């Protein structure tokens, strides 16, 4: 057994490729000799993003205790970054963000059928999710607080429309979708933002929040 986990997730060009960079700098090919998984004591485990190939990476989601094989040998998962464009979420046509939050959708949900899947009575351990709102350096960047309104108007709308036509995101009694309502099943949920080169808060906020809880 390794260090732990952190799954990297999100939809191609997202900056999963460049974040994992910068951090050095089925099975997963690992570099454990690498500098950034020594000194912050995680791996950081890039997925593909392609519409695709994300089923496998939603199986992990679902496992009451997920390990992930690692080739340089079994690592536990603690916590999901989720990395989104906050650049291309600005468009008009809204396309990036109906994909994009589907695609989160099922990552939640998956997390949620996690916590609800009882085969003894014991909860499963936590793994939060922090929704990295990447590429802040650039001018057209929705700010994390609006990714964060953003997201969550799509999810109620993805959940509302499911229901009319568990598939269900979040609390049954709720009205309106919020993140921290996933509390509700131990899941801790943050859009922070952030940008992997360029000027602008950097990516170190997002390693300390990963950092602090697993
Ligand atoms: N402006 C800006 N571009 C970025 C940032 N992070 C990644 N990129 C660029 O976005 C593109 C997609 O990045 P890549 O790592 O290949 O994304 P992936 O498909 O999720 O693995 C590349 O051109 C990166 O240089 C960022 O923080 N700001």
């Amino acid at each position: 057994t390794t260090l732990p986990s952190v799954l990297l997730i999100g939809p191609s060009g997202a900056g999963k490729t460049a974040l994992l960079t910068l951090f050095e700098r089925t099975s997963y090919k690992v570099d454990l000799d690498a500098a950034g998984a020594t000194a912050r004591k995680f791996l950081l485990i890039d997925t593909p993003g392609h519409p695709k190939l994300r089923g496998t990476t939603l199986q992990h989601l679902l496992n009451p205790s997920p390990s992930l094989t690692i080739i340089p040998y079994k690592s536990k998962l603690k916590a999901v970054i989720f990395l989104l464009d906050a650049a291309a979420l600005a468009d008009s046509d809204g396309d990036y963000l109906s994909q994009t939050a589907s695609y989160l959708y099922d990552v939640l949900l998956s997390l949620q059928k996690r916590f609800h899947s009882r085969k003894n009575s014991r909860a499963p351990s936590s793994i939060p999710v922090l929704i990295a709102a990447n590429k802040q350096d650039l001018f057209t960047a929705v700010p994390a607080s609006l990714v964060k309104s953003r997201l969550e108007h799509e999810l109620g709308r993805i959940r509302k429309t499911r229901q009319k036509g568990e598939g269900w995101l979040g609390a049954v009694g709720s009205k309106e979708f919020k993140f921290e309502e996933m509390m509700e099943f131990d899941m801790e949920v943050e859009v922070m933002g952030g940008n992997v080169i360029g000027d602008g808060p950097g990516a170190e906020r997002w390693w300390r929040w990963i950092g602090e809880r697993i």
